[PDB]
């Protein structure tokens, strides 16, 4: 017998399709190759950072602890298994006792004394009801929800060390564009000193060109200590040092990821793997009811052993000295004061908990990547629009710089134009940061970077 | 007879009245309606809202399994109350055993066999010392303290279903305004493209007026793409997708929310379920001392039952086959090498960790409060201070359109009125953001959202 | 006999010296007087936060419940170490059982009686191959551990409060420069005013002055709010109200701190209270391989006892009623389904997990100390710049102010040159509070302020 309640896949509590609007492209429907199966060697195109994500698989100390986690429950299943068969050892006995005369049975106190060396088992409880065998189904569940957890940590990993190595090349660019425009409001500030001197260029015109140079220059000491600060971040991510016979990576300005199919949000139930951790976690709650239920039934025993028995120590091996027992029981609760009654409840509670907890599962896969598919109908009229900045930008500051010199206009309005270009530059970097880092975390949404290669 | 030590709540850690100062209005005293006996019907003046909290009540699955916790709690709770109780069962036995002769009573190698079918309890422990009853007390307690978690987790929801609402709604709110401001912008380029045209307006002025349109360019796609990451973000908390029929919402510069009186920081003791919930973990750990305590008393124990024994299984429920056993125990420790009052230690320190849990809940519901406080005094003049701001900033931004468009002067000017006031428009709708969802925490500090109408 | 393997500490996984480049100052090497020695007394020069300090370790709950999880770990490794020595108790028992005519001694129905108060042990389990001593020595390194654990609380707290006091004092400078800068506004507001009236000031000029007062109007309500709860988030560290009579304290362009030496990498290991703390938690581990090996060694158990026994009740304490019992016992498994095997393999498998939380922790430490390095080598230079660029500022708002009373030129420029200096004094205060944070935050993470004065 086997109590355990039949399992059904509870129905996923979201929409059939990805959301549509303003933000989003139109869906595209099933895919024959879903992104999870796509390998991350597939997805991210840099060969540099393909390294570096390769490192990481190996030297992260928190993706080492998820492994040994699987090993851990893997070897608590193999206790819950090993307790259907019986624990046979041997058993050596000693007993030496003075009782009284109204205790023993010749009528005067004396001494009994009685030794023994025997082998067998003891307290072996018979998986009639499969209470013991519940027990284990519901640790093997477990050891397998530890197997997905390994396997979402692993894509945690992944996408953690992409973005990592994605804001410190971000925050490069940054560092870079501040020292070319350092020695160019620098250069640009030599040309006002030198008018100032000969009486062309104001008091006023020489303090403001000054702004811009000390402005630039506090910039230059932000972006030098946040490019360290980034390196740092890589190198705890990677659990070692960064390799000095690195590829050439990307730029920024390249593709740097492949575009990976939405898919049906119903892909996530057989493809992500917190979602199947916590399936399989339902699963095991589902088992634990069947133990709770043969808990209500007969419990039967046995103890059996044989060997050699004797009064004297020395008398033990002798002939005619051999033993064996056999001691079989049974038990049925007939009154509990609600006790089986609450156990079974509760185990009742904790299924309901993990159906909970399973659709909250499922729910919050469906936001994230909901959320990244809004990033990718939104940030390439962004970027473009951005572009566009840029590009109005120089050519405001160009026109500018002609027209002070030429004594035109104010410097009001080269300190604008140097300010602006400066400031939209700064946020395309950003902007593409944030796109990259978008399309990383919906690769993860969908099911990750488990595998190196596609299947 | 039980031993657990009367119970004292601890003095609250805070001062007798919320802050005062540039940031406090007057403090209000003594609440006759306490903000916790309010309800979010009435809080919440927005209907559409009011309609949503309620669909998060019944579907967010995190206050589902907080729903659950309680009744596992209660289930462990009956489980340790049935304990005070016999268990009482049929035991079937067998014994069949080779002995020896001189083990045996025959003198000679013997098999002996008893067969037994019996009714009735197997060490029984009978509560003298309420070692149980302090077992099942901190059973009861930790159940009561569930019970107010749920009502801490619906409190929290509900202002995070407000929160997520109102978030929403500002920004769709900066992204309608950012659709009307590109829309100026592209006209006042395009007059300026035509005066350019005639030879008017200069190369600069063109290239300015294009800053000003690719500029709020990406300020669209960027509002069009946190419209809709509100959006997942609202339906992950609902528990399911936005209802068809919800009826017609407030706008953000209507009264959307019914202002709550603070009382004083004494209701919080009261009232608030986080406090609550840290009291009944005090009371359990109190409980816990009883069964410690109880360890150094006799322990009396009892088998008894009733049935029919044989030497032949065949014989068991024959005539005159009838058994009884009565086999009462009591054990009073003497040394233990330090155990017991190394245990009754632990459950003493336990107390004083939940004692300092006690006080800190106390001390974080305080500068949750204050805050709130501290908000609403400085709010209002936050408020005026911006709509006086972007009524200065319309009016010079028509000045300088005004000045423009005849010559008197530069196009500096009307770039500078333009971002300022759009830089200000954005700003207020942050700002009343700012203020309703301090308002709507401020609500929840004081424990408010458990009851949908007020008590 | 101990069957605990031998404890070798790993090796660092980090690099032998901190990081070098743009943003580091040179590597000072091994200090004299480390960092973790440095007394907090001494490292804080500020008196007012020197008392603050002492409140918050005296008052702050959750040091408090560190503490006393410390007497907890103890108090559990007293009972572990009590279960090596044999318990002592008072034993009573009573027996009173009808047995059937096949099963008695007679041959027909009768009635046993046995009864017995005694003195003894039972179960004693002799230790001979340290399976409950390593019990006992993986609860006191847990205790250990928790002693650590213990410090590293408290130089979270140290830092947190500083913090807390820095942040508080920073938004007081924000506040008073903003009543200054208001005032200012006003002033030149009401001037512009009365030019106004006098057809010199244009309508132009007169709303622009005006944008800049509601402006920093909305500021100064910002600003008295973030002070407000600036307070309320201090005094929630402190555990207690701030004192009224505090020291006097220092500004924040004064010298608030001593220097602390970086040290070499591998003086973590030794001084920093959570790397120290992973060490005993991993030690612990490593002591439970030796309960998982003794498990397939011979088990020893001893019951024995001395006291009085008899037929009836009434001839308990009597003549020749004397009684004694001696029963040793040694069990050795043979076949157990891979159970044994099993449980070895979980301790191993923990003590590998304890190895790779050691190392990340050492490689987190790293992290941290040189991102503190980086804020070291880099905000000199970034203040450096921020003050000259204040003061170009100053400068350049004085000729922008008389130019424009003066009629030379426009207010556009004085409005400009007033964000610039406002919103660069702004940025100056935060840098310093950015600075300075970095400084406490790296005291921290090279073991922190656990000794008040210097060792
Ligand atoms: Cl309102
Ligand atoms: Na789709
Ligand atoms: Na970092
Ligand atoms: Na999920
Ligand atoms: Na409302
Ligand atoms: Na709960
Ligand atoms: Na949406
Ligand atoms: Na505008
Ligand atoms: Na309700
Ligand atoms: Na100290």
């Amino acid at each position: 017998c086997s109590l355990i309640p039949d399992y059904q896949r509870p129905e996923a509590p979201v929409a059939a399709a990805y959301p549509q609007g303003q933000a989003y492209g139109q869906n595209t429907g099933a895919a024959a190759v879903p992104a999870a199966d796509i390998g991350w060697r597939e997805f991210f195109r840099d060969p540099q950072l393909q390294q570096l994500i390769g490192v990481a698989l190996e030297n992260n100390r928190d993706l080492r602890v998820a492994a040994l986690n699987v090993e851990a429950f893997r070897a608590q299943y193999r206790i819950q298994r090993a307790d259907l068969f019986p624990r046979i050892g041997v058993d050596g006995s000693g007993t030496r006792q003075r009782l009284p005369g109204d205790l023993s049975t010749t009528g005067s106190p004396a001494i009994s004394s009685q030794y023994g060396v025997t082998l067998g088992t003891t307290a072996w409880e018979l998986d009639l009801f499969g209470r013991l065998r519940s027990l284990r189904d519901q640790a093997l569940e477990q050891y397998l929800a530890t197997e997905q957890a390994q396997r979402s940590a692993q894509t945690t990993l992944v996408a953690s060390v992409a973005t990592a190595y994605l804001t410190l090349k971000a925050d490069q660019a940054q560092l870079q564009l501040t020292k070319d425009t350092l020695g160019t409001y620098q250069k640009s500030f030599d040309l006002t000193q030198r008018s100032y001197d000969v009486g062309v260029a104001s008091a006023l015109d020489l303090r403001q060109a000054q702004t811009a140079v000390e402005g630039a220059r506090a910039t230059l000491a932000q972006y030098t200590r946040l490019v360290a600060q980034d390196q740092n971040a890589l190198v705890l991510l990677l659990g070692s040092g960064i390799p000095a016979n690195l590829p050439q990576g990307l730029g920024l300005d390249q593709t740097l990821l492949t575009e990976v199919p939405a898919g049906l949000p119903s892909d996530l139930l057989q493809r992500r793997p917190d979602i199947l951790e916590a399936e399989h976690q339902l699963m095991a709650a589902n088992a634990s009811i069947g133990a709770a239920r043969a808990a209500f039934f007969p419990s039967i025993s046995l103890t059996a052993n044989a060997g050699t028995m004797s009064r004297q120590l020395s008398g033990l091996f002798d002939a005619g000295s051999g033993s064996w027992l056999f001691q079989p029981s049974i038990n049925l609760p007939i009154f509990t004061a609600g006790s089986l009654r609450a156990s079974l409840d509760y185990a009742k509670i904790q299924k309901d908990i993990n159906v909970a907890q399973y659709e909250k599962a499922i729910q919050t896969a469906f936001q994230e990547v909901a959320d990244g598919l809004a990033a990718r109908g939104t940030f390439t009229e962004q970027l473009q629009a951005q572009r566009d900045l840029v590009k109005a930008s120089d050519e405001y500051y160009q026109l500018a710089d002609k027209r002070y010199r030429t004594g035109v206009d104010n410097y009001l309005t080269l300190l604008d134009a140097q300010r602006s270009l400066f400031t939209a530059q700064q946020q395309l970097i950003t902007d593409r940061l944030n796109q990259l880092t978008s399309e990383v975390n919906l690769y993860k949404a969908l099911g990750g970077g488990w595998n190196q290669q596609t299947v």
